[PDB]
DNA sequence: ATCGGCTCGCGCA
DNA sequence: TGCGCGAAGCCGAT
């Protein structure tokens, strides 16, 4: 816990208690690669200043990405190499490990001498089951600090939220604490694996691309990653965006949403950033409560949950209710039953459905609105709730380039399991979840156009 | 003990 | 298209 005037103590907290040693600052960054507007670099640098040592930053590949496609390694990839870039000028240096974190982390804190250990927040499962491996296999310090939300995980709250209505008022209360402006990072006054050939490596490593009947489905140009691309896409949302989205949001036949979401999953910018610059923006008031809702408050209890929860993905984590009607209806007769195959090909009577499968293929992106059709219609033509609950995350994860995120956890278990959600009409094979038609989209938007753009 | 109020479909201007 | 009601179980403020 140093000194600082920005430097909010309660964003850290102690991993391992330990004797300081004498080497350089260790910055393993996992969620949050971007140099700046980050909490957990600027807190390893004004360690460092106080010790007068250097500050370097470690970041460790897993296998972890042949799991889950070429265009969300490519993403990340690319990002990267402009990260290193940006490091070196601030004379910063970036180390690129690949393997086990547990031994990976461990092994370089010991052969570089590191004196002190941080890392950044994530309340995903394996994440903390390398902190427990790492904790077990060094004696420095290690310090945790949030720099993915706004209000530290663990201040907003310390217990799984039912609902937004409830978390709301926790969240603002906590605002004018902890939404503040980012200090700029001070370089390095004392002083890696080819990223190039990572690239290489591992891209022929995945010859299960996603193909056409020999052409590949995705799109990569619809998205430029790295931090400085962010940067431009938030810009261009507040300038020509913000002001309609209020309206627009829900209608995926307009390109009116911020198209944050990638960059925010890898950590190429901060939400905080993002608030900061909507507060400041002088634009239709409803527009802006309904887009800081989205990013405040159901972003950050996306974290909520699967900290408090850590059967985040499982039907264990949905709340009673739901597991009773679900439960209630499993022997019903479902009117369509579609294997992942089929789903994941767009092969359903659905055209609607077909359609929100086929963008998603196409761009990695599929429209926030029709990624709740998406996910319910799974629930209903699946031959229980914890199958419709796998091809739902096995689609999201290997194919949203925003996947693999608690957002997604939290998503897909508000669709399926009403997780944040409240009990509706008695239907069958649904029970009382939520349901979403053709019908009520016919109302809402173009259903024709939309299906149209994507075959 | 007890209400009020929560991010759909539907009928109607 | 925008509004007001319905159906439905529970949290938290009173
Ligand atoms: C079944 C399902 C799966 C989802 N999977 C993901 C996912 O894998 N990754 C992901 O980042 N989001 C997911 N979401 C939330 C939402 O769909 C996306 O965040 C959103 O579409 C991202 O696009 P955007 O930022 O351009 O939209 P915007 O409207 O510009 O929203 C801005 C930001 O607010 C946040 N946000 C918006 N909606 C939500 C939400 N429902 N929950 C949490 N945060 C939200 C996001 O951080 C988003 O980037 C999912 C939702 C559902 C229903």
């Amino acid at each position: 816990v140093p000194r600082g005037s920005h430097m909010n103590p309660k964003r850290i907290r102690a991993l391992k208690s330990g004797k300081q040693g004498d080497g350089p600052v260790v910055y393993w960054m996992s969620r949050d690669q971007r140099a700046e507007d980050n909490w957990a670099l600027l807190f390893s640098r004004a360690i460092a200043k106080e010790a007068n040592v250097p500050v370097v930053v470690v970041f460790c590949l897993t296998d972890e990405f042949l799991e889950a496609g070429i265009r969300q390694y490519e993403f990340m990839l690319k990002g990267l190499q402009e990260l290193e870039v940006s490091l070196s000028r601030k004379k910063i240096p970036s180390f690129f490990l690949r393997g086990d974190p547990g031994e990976k982390i461990s092994r370089f804190v010991k052969d570089y001498n590191a004196g002190t250990l941080v890392t950044d927040f994530s309340p995903l499962r394996i994440k903390n089951q390398w902190i427990e491996k790492v904790i077990s296999g060094i004696s420095i310090p290690f310090f945790e600090v949030d720099a993915h939300n706004v209000v530290p995980c663990w201040e907003a709250s310390q217990k799984h939220e039912y609902a937004a209505h409830t978390f709301r008022p926790k969240l603002y209360a906590l605002l004018p604490e902890f939404l503040e402006e980012f200090p700029e990072l001070e370089p390095n006054s004392v002083t890696e694996t080819l990223s190039d050939v990572l690239e290489t490596g591992v891209k022929a490593l995945l010859p299960e691309r996603a193909l056409l009947k020999k052409d590949p489905l995705f799109e990569p140009w619809h998205f430029e990653p790295g931090e400085k691309a962010a940067k431009k896409v938030m810009e261009s949302f507040i300038a020509d965006r913000l002001d309609s989205y209020g309206a627009l949001r829900n209608d995926p036949t307009k390109n009116m949403l911020s198209n944050l979401s990638p960059y925010l999953h890898f950590g190429q910018i901060s939400s905080q950033r993002v608030v900061l610059e909507v507060e400041k923006a002088e634009s239709n008031p409803g527009s802006k409560k309904a887009f800081l809702d989205e990013i405040l408050i159901w972003k950050e209890i996306s974290d909520n949950f699967c900290y408090y929860n850590p059967g985040y993905d499982g039907f264990e984590s949905f709340p009673s209710w739901a597991k009773e009607s679900l439960n209630a209806h499993r022997n019903d007769v479902r009117s369509h039953i579609y294997t992942l195959e089929e789903f994941e090909a767009g092969k359903t009577h659905d055209p609607l459905w077909n359609a929100s499968q086929m963008e998603l293929l196409s761009t990695g992106k599929m429209h926030g609105y029709t990624r709740m059709y998406w996910a319910k219609k799974i629930l209903e033509w699946s031959e229980s709730p914890e199958k419709a609950l796998e091809i739902a995350i096995c689609l999201n994860d290997r194919y949203e380039l925003d996947g693999r995120d608690p957002n997604g956890y939290a998503g897909i278990a508000w669709s399926i399991g009403g997780v944040h959600d409240r009990a509706w009409g008695e239907r069958e094979v649904t029970g009382k979840i939520r349901y979403m038609s053709y019908e009520g989209c016919k109302r809402k938007f173009d259903v024709k156009l939309y299906i149209e753009k994507y075959s």
